[PDB]
């Protein structure tokens, strides 16, 4: 399946690294430091395409975690997931690890299959979680640039 390697960063310049085993944190990062920043491989899978609108999934360069969408409290929850290492990624991933990337005026945004109108969204503050936000206007940011790396 097709796969870009590539960091991401918010529209304020924080950087995302791994928190615990299974949370990225988003945080301003510069310098060696920069290092200590996750890699994505990025797929792209079978999905609902538009020029504007590429259904990709989200995997850690060499890891056997991606990012899902799950109901966890009656609320669109953002997990890592462990997968099986033989059997992923796929061209036709499960609907919960499926992004549409929405290329809106240089940015990103990523917005879930699995909930519409979900995005992946950092804190305005320092050493938070990303998560899944169901709100864009002016309070969580939701848009992203994204680097390639020479992998």
């Amino acid at each position: 399946v097709r796969s870009l390697n590539c960091t991401l960063r918010d529209s304020q310049q924080k950087s995302l690294v791994m928190s615990g085993p299974y949370e990225l944190k988003a945080l301003h990062l510069q310098g060696q430091d920069m290092e200590q920043q996750v890699v994505f491989s990025m797929s792209f899978v079978q999905g609902e395409e538009s020029n504007d609108k590429i259904p990709v999934a989200l995997g850690l360069k060499e890891k056997n975690l991606y990012l899902s969408a799950v109901l966890k409290d009656d609320k669109p929850t953002l997990q890592l997931e462990s997968v099986d290492p033989k059997n992923y990624p796929k061209k036709k991933m499960e609907k919960r690890f499926v992004f549409n990337k929405i290329e809106i005026n240089n940015k990103l945004e990523f917005e879930s299959a699995q909930f519409p109108n979900w995005y992946i969204s950092t804190s305005q503050a320092e050493n938070m979680p990303v998560f899944l936000g169901g709100t864009k206007g002016g309070q969580d940011i939701t848009d992203f640039t994204m680097q390639f790396v020479s992998s």
